[PDB]
């Protein structure tokens, strides 16, 4: 599945994780904030 | 953790729980209302 806002959950930054990506997490709310 | 809707979920109205507290749910929706 497509990484999302939905599938995943926060904590911290990107700093203290040993091993850690970069990759867009994607969020389906703000594609229709208006 | 700050207390928001998406940590927690709703049934009953206030009165039925003993011991129950008053205190503010955040809405991450909110500021997303452009
Ligand atoms: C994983 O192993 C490779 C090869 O030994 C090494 O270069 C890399 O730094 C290791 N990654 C981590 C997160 O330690
Ligand atoms: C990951 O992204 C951050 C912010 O752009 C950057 O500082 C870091 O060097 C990047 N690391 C890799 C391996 O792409
Ligand atoms: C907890 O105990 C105190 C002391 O007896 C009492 O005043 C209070 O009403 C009790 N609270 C609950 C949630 O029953
Ligand atoms: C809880 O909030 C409701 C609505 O403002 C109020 O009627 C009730 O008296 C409050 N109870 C306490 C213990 O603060």
């Amino acid at each position: 599945q497509i990484i999302t806002t939905d599938n995943t959950f926060v904590s911290g930054n990107c700093d203290v994780v040993i091993g850690i990506v970069n990759n867009t997490v994607y969020d389906p709310l703000q594609p229709e904030l208006d």
